């Protein structure tokens, strides 16, 4: 213990996808990153919202966060809230500073499809080649009836439809159009804003990083080919001890093929651009940006515990 990551208001750990939980259900979803901030004097909480649903809307996972924070706040005795998320995670966030900009101090987005997912157009299209759409009836059934299973509190408000129509590239330009921030650049720029947004007497600091973990490699008769950097080439024990490894790098080829450039996995270099960006040279894939599986990650890549810690200093020298 010591107060290195004491920040002035209260962090909330802000989920992506899967399971309507915060974390446990079957196991953490920041993997050790609360237990490793609370040790380091922060007020940490980690909120459980819907695994599967869009963020705004009356039953979106925006107004769920929003009724958290004020959970919080009234428990805290806090003003404020530094928000940080993961994935998803980060729109839900953004949504909570433009409905309620006087309760949040700061936005922080780690690996965070501000422009969308090519991966997610990807799903989409394969569901939507079912001439008798019967397919994605079925498909939603089972993916909503994992949610709720898989969900800590069991939250039976789940759709997986609208979670996949939310991470998709036209639908993200329609959100970035309702819920403007001074953070984002021009579309189609592969660019950032302002390091800061003024929301009428109120000052967000924003930040980001993202993972780049899967590189294009070469192209040749159409297709391009990928690379894992964060693994040593083949030996690495993660393709063996962490599953998501590869499975990764796979769903990244496809990226890679869809003209996405470099990302993680999930979501691009370009997409995940906002505010000030700390980092864009992680080599991590999607799920080490969060500690996981169970805290394997490839050789090459950094620690992501030590990087969220560092910027929990990095709010408290800042004054929020
Ligand atoms: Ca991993």
């Amino acid at each position: 213990a010591d107060n290195y990551a004491a920040t002035r208001y209260p962090i909330i750990l802000v989920h992506g996808l899967t399971g309507t939980d915060k974390y446990a259900g079957v196991l953490e979803y920041w993997y050790g990153i609360q237990e490793d901030l609370q040790q380091r004097g922060a007020t940490v909480y980690v909120a459980n919202l819907s695994g599967f649903q869009s963020d705004d809307g009356p039953n979106g996972r925006g107004e769920q966060l929003l009724a958290y924070v004020k959970t919080v706040l009234a428990a805290t005795g806090a003003t404020k809230v530094n928000l940080v998320g993961h994935s998803q995670g980060g729109l839900t966030s953004r949504y909570v500073a433009a409905v309620a900009p006087d309760l949040v101090a700061s936005v922080t987005t780690i690996g965070t499809p501000h422009r969308g997912s090519e991966f997610a157009d990807f799903v989409q299209g394969v569901l939507a080649y079912d001439p008798t759409g019967l397919s994605s009836t079925v498909i939603a059934a089972f993916v909503n009836v994992f949610g709720i299973l898989t969900s800590s509190s069991n939250n039976t408000n789940q759709d997986a439809l609208a979670a996949l129509k939310t991470l998709t590239t036209a639908q993200a330009a329609t959100y970035n159009q309702n819920y403007p921030s001074a953070g984002l650049g021009a579309p189609g720029s592969c660019q950032t804003g302002a390091p800061t947004e003024t929301v009428g007497g109120n000052t967000h600091l924003l930040y980001s990083w993202a993972g780049t973990a899967i590189q294009p490699t070469i192209s040749v008769f159409g297709v391009t080919g990928a690379t894992d950097t964060s693994t040593i080439p083949l030996v690495d024990p993660a393709n063996a001890l962490d599953p998501s490894t590869l499975a990764l790098f796979g769903t990244g080829t496809v990226m890679v093929n869809r003209g996405s450039g470099q990302n993680d996995g999930v979501v691009s270099k370009c997409s995940a651009l906002y505010g000030q960006v700390l980092s864009t040279s992680y080599k991590w894939n999607h799920l080490d940006e969060i500690n996981q599986l169970l805290g394997v990650r490839g050789a090459n890549a950094e620690d992501p515990v030590a990087v969220i810690r560092t910027h929990a200093n990095r709010l408290k020298l800042a004054g929020v």
